[PDB]
């Protein structure tokens, strides 16, 4: 009902921005001081300049560690988001991980669709819901999911909570 | 609360919200009934879907599917951040970024100082210039509501002149 800390990190449609009073909005009293996601007016940090962190709702995080969207942000030197440079992953990328779960294809790219999370998928959320657990042969799941007691990846209370056989299980 | 029943909210890192409202990963998420987020079967967006839009900040492809990666973002990319600059307003017969996403003083869509800064045309500007009767009777853009005290907005203290109103 709510948004970010309010609402589990939850990010408002359309990038409208979350407050500090975690509701979704536009205007200074959402974009203004004390902004949490959304088009926040104060660009949040990202990237090497921020610890490794990450942007929210999907954006660019600039060569100098910004949040946006346009050539700016996801042009030449974007480090993480929908950059427009293809991004490696996987095999052909040592071991790397799609950001934001994306599905590393077979050809080892990046990418949210059927082509990146069909057939052949390495990682992220695939398409393949491929079995996890004992009957899958003490199969574990990518990304840390978590591998319910029925033997699928996945995350959530029923994939980490009770019968969880690996990955970021509910400690 | 997510999607229908969180207003239309998504969850982040492009998780998947089931038919239930709740953010996850896996088929309980992701396959039948997802909402939004990376769900196995991606949504219909574009000129094949009356110009519906992507969640999730995801690009249209030429297609009509909204998803990440060059077939989606490459050439034809009819939505979302786009590879090829999106040109918009007064440079580009007015046109609205999707997404509230700001349109430059160089009628260009993007995120940021430069994009939301100076003369910001549309989308979500940093400017925040006064609107209403103290401002000639100036008008929100994107149909924003303006405050009973000049202000362009959303939500209940800005829903009012003008706009989206109550
Ligand atoms: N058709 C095809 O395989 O394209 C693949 O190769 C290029 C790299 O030059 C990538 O840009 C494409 O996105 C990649 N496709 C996938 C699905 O990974
Ligand atoms: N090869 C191809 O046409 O892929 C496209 O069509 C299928 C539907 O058969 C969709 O799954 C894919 O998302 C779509 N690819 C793109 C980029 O839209």
């Amino acid at each position: 009902q709510r948004c970010g800390e309010q609402g589990s990190n939850m990010e408002c449609p359309n990038n409208l921005c979350c407050s500090q009073y975690g509701y979704c909005g536009m205007g200074g009293d959402y974009c203004g001081k004390g902004c949490q996601n959304g088009a926040c007016w104060t660009s949040k940090r990202c990237g090497s300049q921020a610890g490794g962190a990450t942007c929210t709702n999907n954006q660019c995080c600039s060569q100098y560690g910004y949040c946006g969207f346009g050539a700016e942000y996801c042009g030449a030197g974007c480090q993480g988001g929908p950059c427009r440079a293809d991004i490696k992953c996987g095999s052909q990328a040592g071991g790397k991980l799609c950001p934001n779960n994306l599905c590393c294809s077979q050809w080892g790219f990046c990418g949210l669709g059927s082509e990146f999370c069909g057939g052949g998928c390495q990682s992220g959320a695939c398409s393949t819901d491929k079995p996890c657990g004992k009957d899958a042969g003490g199969r574990v799941c990518t990304n840390n999911y978590c591998c319910s007691k029925w033997g699928s990846c996945g995350i959530g209370p029923g994939y980490c909570g009770a019968g969880c056989q690996s990955g970021g299980c509910d400690g």
